[PDB]
């Protein structure tokens, strides 16, 4: 518990890594620490504003250390104290713990300077969320299926380590080159039974799992967020926030009017993902092993 922690009240970046890699110095072609701009204002060319909120900017960025582009997310403003601190420097180790793997954005580097904190992770290629706006309609169930196998992948490779996301959405999953794509977004993800008990933050409303409401987490929670996820992409239908229909939809309703032209097989995996008891639904393992969802 940092906040009885004598630590409150206390201008170089520093390299953030919990798997351990010293130094904690930073450098870079076009960055001088005597001159008074940023790491962060020195080293890259700052190209686009990709998404900003709450919680600061996404930047895409190439840097001048490899002339490649990169996206970079920038806090709002100072840390407010400690436990802020150790709750947004908690990202990098969850990213970290989560490690390589080819459905999963990488994170390249994380530094903080200022009380700010700077994650730079590969650039992709659009989010669903916003790969969904530009279609501007449901998703032809061929490039879903491709989708939901990948997400499915990167969700098992969490749950294995008893890792959960717990906000899996359509703005937090990226496209790659035909028709891949990556799950990113570790900054709410828990790794099951580390304390606290608490101390959860809550996933986007739309895309939460029943049993969240009682508290019960589990890995569970992240098949039905995908499902919901992939829902909506298939069949360009708005989730709400609360209501009835956040109700219907945590009690097997699959609406008609959205629903009718899915597949066959695409409806009967929903269903499975959907399902509102955590101990029945299925798990990312069980599906990845049915044959409609084998490598195409
Ligand atoms: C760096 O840190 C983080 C970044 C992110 N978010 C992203 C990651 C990651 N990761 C990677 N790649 C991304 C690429 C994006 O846009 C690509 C396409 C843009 N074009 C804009 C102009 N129009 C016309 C065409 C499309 C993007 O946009 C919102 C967000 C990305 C998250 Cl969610 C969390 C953390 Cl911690």
């Amino acid at each position: 518990d940092l906040g009885t922690e004598n630590l409150y009240f206390q201008l170089q970046p520093r390299r953030v890594s919990f798997r351990g890699e010293a130094s904690e110095t930073l450098q870079s072609p076009g960055y001088d620490p005597s001159r008074p701009e940023s790491f962060f204002q020195q080293s890259f060319q700052r190209l686009s504003r990709l998404g900003h909120g709450s919680y600061g900017e996404v930047f895409k960025v190439r840097s001048k250390e490899d002339g490649r582009l990169y996206a970079v997310k920038r806090s709002m403003s100072p840390f407010r104290g400690p436990k802020d601190r150790a709750r947004k420097l908690a990202e990098v180790g969850s990213h970290e713990k989560v490690g390589q793997h080819p459905c999963c954005v990488r994170l390249e580097q994380a530094w903080e300077e200022g009380g700010i904190l700077y994650l730079q992770t590969e650039l992709c290629g659009p989010s669903l969320q916003q790969h969904c706006e530009a279609w501007g309609a449901s998703l032809p169930e061929a490039q879903v299926w491709g989708y939901l196998r990948d997400t499915l992948l990167a969700l098992a490779h969490l749950h294995s380590q008893g890792l959960v996301h717990l906000d899996v959405k359509p703005a937090n999953i990226f496209l790659g080159p035909r028709g891949r794509c990556k799950l990113g977004d570790f900054g709410l993800l828990v790794e099951l039974g580390t304390a606290g008990a608490g101390e959860v933050q809550e996933g986007d409303p739309r895309y939460m799992a029943p049993e969240l409401l009682q508290g019960s987490y589990g890995t569970a929670a992240d098949v039905f967020s995908l499902g919901l996820t992939i829902l909506e992409v298939a069949c360009n239908m708005e989730l709400p926030h609360g209501g009835e229909g956040w109700q219907q939809l945590r009690q097997g309703y699959l609406p008609p009017e959205f629903t009718a032209g899915l597949s066959s097989e695409l409806r009967s995996v929903l269903v499975m993902m959907l399902e509102p008891d955590p101990k029945l639904r299925a798990t990312a393992e069980a599906l990845l092993a049915l044959p409609v969802l084998r490598q195409p």
